[PDB]
Formats: structure tokens, C-alpha cells, sequence
């Protein structure tokens, strides 16, 4: 078929590969539009604030346990931490007490069957970079999860083409040929699901609601109030948001795009609120201190989704076999660490994208105690420190103290963004940050053994030669403290 000779070759080479069908139709479209000039920009002009949704917290019903035994959760583990200084998968740093984000992971499953639902099902998306180290982890700590691993937990993403910028030509590197590939985002999943033959097995199976999560995020759980407001809404698809504060920047935030609805009579003409989501990816640079305004965009995506399963196998089918979420082009060079290798795009999807996909779509506020990310060694500390506290469904959430608000850490880019120096600023111990508004290091610091930090704390060094260390023992308050 299609079209373009670029295009072709693609095709050509998928195949060859044995990329699945649904998969290669899916990033056909996407090439296609791309070499039509799309770029996934959603610009402030496209676009509107959104300003009521239902809260969570309000919701009081639960659902009955037909529903819940009804719903399969699924975690993310597909990406790698490279910001972060990271070449695996990320769910395998320790985050409290000597586990790791996968050992949480585990025992929220183990939790939910003991207590909840004693057939919880559970999966985990990985990738062709994670999918090894997880699988390894799990066999050694968790064998009940080992076992139907293969089978049952792991869905695997697929790889799409690298292409080339000038070209739209699959990329050719020698050196190392895999590099030529990508996982296309966590937007796969949707690709993943009905390409495997998973999606319409887990409908067979009476499945009929997924809960989703990042990798990263031990907050999120199911919650019984979601499933009923789900049930009784008739909502399809549900993205939780949180009010956005001064912490969240790498991610997403939720839009309105504009539409008004023929209801059989053109008279009128009300128009149906369609939701949308923005990634930080998606905003043209111009328009980017609007995508970063808290107050104009005020509802951040925490990527705890919740999707009707039926109606999504149903709706990819009707769209020929695909869900058509909108194609982010990015621009890398095929090998990362190398400037002067071949430079292409790497076509991505998001999966907070398809709340447009559906007409029952919608939004709805959840509190901090569901959103606790890790995507810098800033969140990192403080999740470490006694700010976190794990529950007894194994989740890491709030201290009580903080009163759902957690402590600003800002850590100086440019000696704790790599876990390294990271690791550094902490050899000697994590301070409590459980009493701490905001604290903020600037230049290179080294933490003391047993140091306690409440109010909002500066801990500033301007020599930048030699490292502040913390004498053992300080206790700092509303202070800034130098050498
Ligand atoms: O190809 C991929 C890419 C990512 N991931 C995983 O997806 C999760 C989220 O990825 P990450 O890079 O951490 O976050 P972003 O894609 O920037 O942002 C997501 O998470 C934010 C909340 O933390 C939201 O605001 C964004 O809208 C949502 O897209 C992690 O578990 C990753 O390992 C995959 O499985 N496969």
C-alpha cells in the first residue's frame, strides 16, 4: 500500500522484523502525517483552560466487588531514567528502606490479593530495554511473579523505526543496528494491547476496567470511588489530575480543545466539552511560559488512568484496528551519546492522549496521596526522607505532617541531577525534610549524619571547590546557612 517511498521502506523493514500488523498500520499513520508536517504541537491557540471537574475527595460510593474483581492493573516500565543518570530500568532504584520501586510494586499486588481481590490480575509494560533486569529482579525476589511472568504479567512494547530528518528513510547505524530503534512512548500500550491479541483476551476473560500507572509512581492504587463513579458516569475513559503546583514540570498538562455538537435538530448547539492533554514535548517553546503558568493550566496529568476495556478493543477496531492518538515528533540523534551520528525523529505517543479518543471521556481531581513521581534525584530525596511514609497496602505516600503538601527540594542541576552526585549530598545520611516547607541547595553540599531541616532552608555554598559538609547533627530552620 502506502505510500511515499519513505514510507515503503518502512513498511518494508517492519516487516521484515516482524514488527506486528497493528503496529506497523499505527506508525504508517503517524509517518504519514509527519511527512505532511505535523509535529504533535499544540499551541495556546488550540487550546483552552478547563476549570470544573469532580473531585475525588467529594465522591463517597464504592463499588461492588463484581466490579472491582472486573479491573486488571497495570504498571509502566518501559523508559529509562536518563536524566537522572540512569541506563536501566528505573523501577530498580532503591527508594525507601532498601527496596526499590518494583518491590512496592509487588507487594501493593500481593496486599490487593491477600485482602481485596484474591484473582488480582497484573501487569507490567516493558520494554526491550527493561524487560531483562525486571525479569531477572523478579525470579530472585518474587517467584509467585515469576512464575507466568512470560505468560501472563509482562507486556512487551514495541519497536518502531528511527527515521531519518532529511530523508524519512528508515536510519542506518553500523556500529549498532538496535540503536536504528525505539519504543514509540507509553502511548503504545494501547498499540501493544490489541497487537498481541491481550486486549481482546482480557474482554474474553470479563476484564472490563484497567487501572494505569506510571512506573514510578507507588501513590497510585485502585480506589473503589473511582470504579463507581465510573460505573454510575458511564465513563469510559478517566484521567486523574491533581491541582498543579510549583513541583510538577515534566509532564502533562489537561486542556480543553473546543467542540460544538449536532444533537439530530442543528438548533442549537450546545457544544460538548472535549478534553485533551498537552505534553511538555507538545508546546512550542513560544507558548511555553503559558504551558508552565499554574494558574492558567492548573490541572497536571498524574498518568493514573483509568480505561473501559471493552470499549477501547471496540474502538480501535473501528479504526482500523489502531487508536489514532496524535504523533509527537522528536528530534535525537540515533545514538544518543554520539553528536555527529545520524539525526532523526523518533515518533512517540502518550497515553493520557487518548482522553480524546472517546466521547464518554473524562477528567476528575485526586489528591497528592495518588501522584507521589520520581523523575529527578530532587524527588527522589524527599520520597527517601521521612516526608514518605509506606501504608499498609504498600503504598509511599505524605507524612500526615505535610498535610498533602510535599517539601519543595531544589537541588542545584548542575551537582545533583546524575545519581552520583546525588548519592554524594547524602553519603552521610538523608536529613528529615518531613517539618520542611522548602529547601533548597545551591552549589556543592554534602548533608551531616542526622541533620533536620523545617521551615524553609537554604543551605547555600558560593566557592564551589570545596564541598559545604553539614556538620553531624544541625538542625536548620528558616534559615539559609553557608560557609
Ligand atoms: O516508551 C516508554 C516511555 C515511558 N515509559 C514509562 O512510562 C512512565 C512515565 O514516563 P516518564 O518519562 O516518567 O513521564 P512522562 O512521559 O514525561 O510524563 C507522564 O507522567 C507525568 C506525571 O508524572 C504526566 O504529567 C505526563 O502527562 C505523562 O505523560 C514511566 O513508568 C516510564 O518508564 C514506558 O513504559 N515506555
Amino acid at each position: 500500500k502506502s505510500l511515499s517511498a519513505a514510507a515503503q521502506a518502512c513498511v518494508k523493514k517492519m516487516r521484515d522484523a516482524k514488527v506486528n500488523e497493528a503496529c506497523i498500520r499505527t506508525f504508517i499513520a503517524q509517518h504519514v502525517m509527519v511527512s505532511k508536517g505535523e509535529t504533535g504541537s499544540i499551541p495556546d491557540s488550540a487550546i483552552m483552560p478547563v476549570d470544573s471537574l469532580d473531585a475525588l475527595d467529594s465522591l463517597t460510593i464504592e463499588c461492588d466487588n463484581a466490579v472491582l474483581q472486573s479491573t486488571v492493573v497495570l504498571k509502566l516500565n518501559g523508559g529509562l531514567g536518563t536524566g537522572m543518570g540512569l541506563c536501566d530500568a528505573k523501577t530498580l532504584l532503591e527508594v525507601k528502606d532498601g527496596k526499590t520501586f518494583l518491590d512496592f510494586t509487588a507487594l501493593q499486588v500481593q496486599y490487593l490479593r491477600q485482602h481485596c481481590s484474591e484473582h488480582l490480575r497484573f501487569m507490567l509494560m516493558d520494554s526491550f530495554n527493561t524487560s531483562a533486569s525486571t525479569k531477572s529482579f523478579l525470579k530472585a525476589r518474587y517467584p509467585w511473579l515469576y512464575q507466568v511472568f512470560d505468560s501472563e504479567v509482562e507486556l512487551m512494547q514495541n519497536q518502531v523505526p528511527k527515521i531519518l530528518q532529511d530523508t524519512l528513510e528508515p536510519a542506518a547505524w553500523a556500529e549498532n543496528p538496535a540503536y536504528e530503534w525505539a519504543p514509540p512512548g507509553h502511548g503504545d500500550i494501547y498499540t501493544a494491547l490489541y497487537g498481541s491479541g491481550k486486549l481482546q483476551e482480557l474482554v474474553e476473560q470479563g476484564y472490563r476496567y484497567m487501572f494505569v500507572s506510571n512506573g514510578d509512581n507507588l501513590g497510585a492504587t485502585i480506589d473503589k470511588r473511582v470504579l463507581a463513579y465510573m460505573e454510575k458516569e458511564k465513563i469510559d475513559f478517566l484521567m486523574e489530575v491533581c491541582r498543579r503546583t510549583e513541583s510538577d514540570k515534566k509532564g502533562g498538562h489537561l486542556a480543553r480543545q473546543t467542540v460544538y455538537v449536532k444533537g439530530k435538530d442543528g438548533q442549537p448547539d450546545a457544544e460538548k466539552r472535549v478534553l485533551d492533554l498537552r505534553e511538555s514535548a507538545q508546546c512550542p517553546k513560544a507558548d511555553m511560559e503559558s504551558f508552565q503558568d499554574i494558574n492558567k493550566y492548573s490541572f497536571f496529568n498524574t498518568n493514573n488512568l483509568w480505561i473501559r476495556l471493552p470499549v477501547l478493543l471496540e474502538t480501535m477496531q473501528e479504526h482500523g484496528g489502531t487508536l489514532p492518538l496524535p504523533v509527537i515528533r522528536n528530534e535525537k540523534t540515533v545514538d544518543s551519546s554520539n553528536s555527529a551520528s545520524p539525526k532523526v525523529y523518533q515518533l512517540e505517543t502518550a497515553m493520557g492522549a487518548a482522553i480524546a479518543m472517546f466521547e464518554s471521556a473524562s477528567a476528575i481531581v485526586v489528591p497528592r496521596s495518588r501522584f507521589a513521581p520520581v523523575k529527578t534525584c530532587a524527588d527522589l530525596l524527599a520520597l527517601r526522607s521521612d516526608a514518605y511514609v509506606v501504608t499498609d497496602d504498600f503504598r509511599l505516600v505524605l507524612d500526615d505532617r505535610c498535610h498533602g503538601h510535599p517539601p519543595v527540594v531544589d537541588l542545584d542541576s548542575a551537582h545533583y541531577k546524575m545519581m552520583n552526585g546525588f548519592e554524594k549530598l547524602v553519603q552521610h545520611g538523608v536529613p528529615s525534610l518531613v517539618e520542611c516547607k522548602r529547601v533548597t541547595v545551591k552549589g556543592l553540599v554534602q548533608f551531616g549524619a542526622g541533620n533536620v531541616l523545617t521551615g524553609t532552608v537554604t543551605i547555600e555554598n558560593t566557592d564551589s571547590a570545596s564541598a559545604f559538609v553539614i556538620p553531624d547533627g544541625a538542625k536548620l530552620n528558616d534559615t539559609t546557612a553557608s560557609p
